[PDB]
């Protein structure tokens, strides 16, 4: 079997990607966040606290007829950027682009915190790394990509998000149509749960390629790439009056700009971020201070090609009993 689905930017800036996900019978249609940086499906839900809820569209248990309670199993998530849910467990019938999962555990928040509320667009998040990462307790449950996978004509997935457009989650297939010249594959450490990898490398914009061994997940729910504070630093530096904001959270550059590209090594392959990806518009509406989409990782722990970086490139999340990651351009 494979899956084909678009995934689309909530807003102007790219800020995250939803993707249409059926849960249940007859169908709810929910507008997912996929992401390869967590291991949990959970959504809105008849059981949200209502004051809690504010536009997401609910995934409604009680109206499904293939929907069963997990007895005894809950959940909760704390994310990097201080976001966090939690509630019960049902499985259900999950479907994406055409590929169908029965009993599929599809964690319902009770809970959800104040940045997922605000969040209008968002229904939930359907995790794609590693199971081992899977918060359900007593008996962790495994994702969408680890119970399709049997099933699937190859044990794969690619991401091919689009800058300021639509792009596409694929499961099962290498669509070959969508990237230019060839796929480098590289290896992947599952130790941390993560789709983690390690980078040969960086240049800012026509600069040459420093070869540096840089460790590092692909991660598909996070907006931003970042980067050990060295790299970063030579980055902005080529920005004038480019400069780190220990107010604002970050760098911040003047929005009159014009950002030099970044690009960032797979093996002897080389992935080019255009200028204009990491530009993410003034800090505040009407500033003429403009937050970076290149940011320091010192003090997350670990480095983070989120969408800044993975939206350059098609990438290929390789399950396989070895995992790989391929990358292409496109």
């Amino acid at each position: 079997s494979t899956g084909s689905a678009t995934t689309t930017p909530i807003d102007s800036l790219d800020d995250a990607y939803i993707t249409p996900v059926q849960i249940g019978t007859p169908a709810q249609t929910l507008n997912l966040d996929f992401d390869t940086g967590s291991s949990d499906l959970w959504v809105f839900s008849s059981e949200t606290t209502a004051s809690e809820v504010d536009g997401q569209t609910i995934y409604t248990p009680s109206k499904s007829t293939t929907a069963k309670l997990l007895s005894g199993a809950t959940w909760s998530i704390s994310y990097g950027d201080g976001s966090s849910s939690s509630g019960d467990v049902y499985t259900d019938t999950v479907s994406v682009g055409g590929l169908t999962v029965t009993g599929q555990a599809v964690e319902s928040a009770k809970k959800v915190s104040s940045s997922f509320t605000e969040d209008s667009t968002i229904d939930g998040l359907l995790g794609l790394a590693f199971s081992t990462l899977n918060t359900v307790s007593p008996t962790q449950q495994k994702t969408f990509f680890d119970n399709a996978k049997a099933s699937l004509d190859s044990p794969v997935f690619t991401a091919d998000l689009g800058y300021h457009a639509p792009g596409t989650y694929n499961f099962g297939f290498i669509d070959t149509t969508a990237y230019t010249g060839s796929i480098t594959y590289t290896a992947v450490s599952t130790k941390q749960g993560f789709w983690e990898w390690t980078s040969t490398g960086y240049a800012v914009g026509s600069g040459t390629f420093k070869s540096t061994s840089i460790d590092g997940i692909a991660d598909t729910g996070t907006t931003l790439l970042y980067l050990p504070a060295t790299v970063v630093s030579a980055y902005w530096a080529q920005v004038s009056g480019a400069k780190s904001s220990s107010s604002v959270g970050g760098y911040v550059f003047p929005c009159s700009a014009t950002l030099p590209s970044f690009t960032f090594g797979v093996g002897s392959a080389r992935i080019v971020i255009p200028g204009d990806y990491i530009d993410f518009g003034p800090i505040s509406t009407g500033s003429s201070s403009c937050f970076g989409g290149i940011q320091s990782s010192a003090g997350i722990g670990i480095n983070i090609f989120g969408d800044v970086a993975l939206k350059a490139a098609f990438v290929v999340f390789n399950g396989a009993t070895t995992p790989t990651l391929g990358f292409a351009s496109k």
